[PDB]
């Protein structure tokens, strides 16, 4: 899946 991160926003 894609989604942003724990805290990063490393979307795929």
């Amino acid at each position: 899946y894609c989604k942003f991160e724990x805290a990063t926003f490393x979307s795929c």
